[PDB]
């Protein structure tokens, strides 16, 4: 049954553009094992096809069989619900709090990078650092799967790979595309990097990058950087 994801195109109108929602659903589908395809859309030059499939213009959108679904969160719920065991794995996190850790980082980055007031740059950076440290706290706290198993030099510290355990979940599909924008933009325009001393975050992204489901669905660094160049350059 034909699964077709429509995503926003980048600067050439062809390749995948900056959009954490595109990457998120791409990751969900890759993880599902399902046979699907991806069609980028140059929103300044829409095909007759797309115009007819999605007259409202929303992207991302999913074509599933004959039906079009919009609204990223809803496409994701739909996908989890319909592509299920035994045929396909459940991707939903086990621990509800994995679904919330790190959710505020994007909006804190947004304030940080759109700011043009030099007086507020240090505060905004701190706010960003803080939200990252809260995510780091979640990633270093043992999950229930890990109950009472310890290395003596590392007692009470989690060794899991991802948000919710050692497998990528929906929680990761949502968060990782966002964390990737944050890293890419802040490096380029703010001289800012995630402190390596957030060793929970650091291990997270290291393990994320080693996984083709993440790496391969990343827009090019340049696309992310071009997307942000108008708002990020404002700060003098």
């Amino acid at each position: 049954p034909q699964v077709e994801l429509f995503v926003k195109a980048g600067s050439d109108g062809a390749k995948i553009g900056n959009c954490p929602f595109s990457q998120r659903l791409f990751m969900v589908l890759w993880l599902k094992g399902v046979t699907f395809n991806v069609t980028t859309v140059d929103t300044k030059r829409r095909t007759e096809t797309v115009q007819k499939l999605c007259p409202g213009g929303q992207l991302p959108f999913l074509l599933y069989g004959t039906e079009v679904h919009t609204d990223t969160n809803k496409i994701e719920e739909f996908l989890e619900a319909v592509l299920c065991p035994p045929r396909y794995p459940k991707l939903a996190a086990l621990n509800p709090e994995s679904n919330t850790a790190g959710l505020d980082i994007f909006a804190k980055f947004s304030a940080y990078i759109k700011n043009s007031n030099p007086a507020l740059n240090d505060n905004l950076e701190k706010g960003l650092l803080k939200a990252l440290k809260v995510l780091d706290n979640y990633l270093t706290s043992p999950l229930p799967e890990e109950v009472d198993e310890t290395s003596a030099e590392d007692e009470g510290v989690s060794q899991r790979k991802f948000l919710d355990g050692n497998e990528l979940t929906l929680a990761d599909c949502n968060l990782l595309p966002k964390l990737h924008i944050v890293q890419v933009v802040c490096k380029k325009y703010r001289g800012f990097t995630i402190p390596e001393a957030f060793r929970g975050v650091f291990r997270y992204l290291s393990n994320a990058y080693a996984r083709e489901e993440f790496a391969s669905t990343c827009p090019d660094d340049e696309e992310i950087e071009l997307a942000y160049e108008q708002v990020a350059k404002a700060l003098k």
